[PDB]
């Protein structure tokens, strides 16, 4: 996948990530929900909701943001080395919360979208490679699973 370079590159710009991961997680869920409103059913928690504001205005999904960039902070710090902390995920979005690899591809825009909203100028062209390139990692390793369990959708 990566280089030890790259791999800099990417807990360097976590650093950015964890020094405010509610307001961080909040605006990447935003981002997947408003962009994608169809995502937004897979949480009977949060289908509830009709507005951004009132999106913005929810402890709930400033929690929930929190869980989710805690657990892929977990296996960026592991540098490839995740199957451990994957395995489990990928087996719950693929058999109880039943997420499609796309839904996993939006929310991968969306966590770049939302650094170059949040940090406008100092999220460069290199940092911004290899970020892409791990959360592509993340992804494929995901779909490796999917596969073997027939998660066609
Ligand atoms: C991008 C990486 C993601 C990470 C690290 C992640 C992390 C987690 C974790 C740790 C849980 C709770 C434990 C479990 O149930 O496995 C969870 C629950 C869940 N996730 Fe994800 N998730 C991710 C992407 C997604 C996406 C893209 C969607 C939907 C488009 C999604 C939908 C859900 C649902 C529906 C649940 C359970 C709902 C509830 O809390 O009642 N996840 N996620």
């Amino acid at each position: 996948g990566l280089s030890d370079g790259e791999w800099q590159q990417v807990l360097n710009v976590w650093g950015k990530v964890e020094a405010d991961i509610a307001g961080h997680g909040q605006e990447v869920l935003i981002r997947l929900f408003t962009g994608h409103p169809e995502t937004l059913e897979k949480f009977d928690k949060f289908k509830h909701l009709k507005t951004e504001a009132e999106m913005k205005a929810s402890e709930d999904l400033k929690k929930h943001g929190t869980v989710v960039l805690t657990a892929l902070g977990g296996i960026l710090k592991k540098k490839g080395h995740h199957e451990a902390e994957l395995k489990p995920l990928a087996q719950s979005h693929a058999t109880k919360h039943k997420i499609p690899i796309k839904y996993l591809e939006f929310i991968s825009d969306a966590i770049i979208h939302v650094l170059h909203s949040k940090h406008p100028g100092d999220f460069g062209a290199d940092a911004q490679g290899a970020m892409t390139k791990a959360l592509e990692l993340f992804r494929n390793d995901i779909a490796a699973k999917y596969k073997e369990l027939g998660f066609q959708g």
